[PDB]
């Protein structure tokens, strides 16, 4: 009764500057701690952001909230993201294919993905009539 599209739109924003954020230490990291700079940072306005919404009670109803689905998915995506990454990052065990020549458009298609997600993710939440049935 209050979280029209423009809801998306304040939401959205900080998304990817969030999200671009930790392409960015990621991308040109001075120093190897760093790392934990951002992780932390993020934190702060993942809570800013958050105590936001409590504030302005969307829903005082029961049980099932609205952007508790959302809030959740991100979050747990987010967090399974710097699992990988860091794992991915911390040793190379296995390939996919490729051997020799390598470390050079994984930067790239790095930050490609991250923000694949926030927008795909974002779209395919909103099941829009062309992606509905036909």
């Amino acid at each position: 009764e209050e979280l029209p599209l423009f809801y998306t739109i304040n939401l959205i924003i900080p998304c990817l500057l969030i999200s671009c954020l930790t392409v960015l230490v990621f991308y040109l990291p001075s120093e190897c701690g760093e790392k934990i700079t951002l992780c932390i940072s993020v934190l702060l306005s993942l809570t800013v952001f958050l105590l936001l919404i409590t504030e302005i009670i969307p829903s005082t109803s029961s049980v099932s909230p609205s952007i508790g689905e959302y809030l959740l998915f991100t979050m747990i995506f987010v967090t399974l993201s710097i699992v990988i990454t860091v794992f991915v990052l911390n040793v190379h065990h296995r390939s996919p294919e490729t051997h020799t020549g390598g470390g050079g458009g994984i930067d790239r298609i790095f930050l490609w993905m991250f923000i694949i997600v926030c927008l795909l993710g974002t779209v395919g939440l909103f099941l829009p009539p062309w992606l509905a049935g036909e």
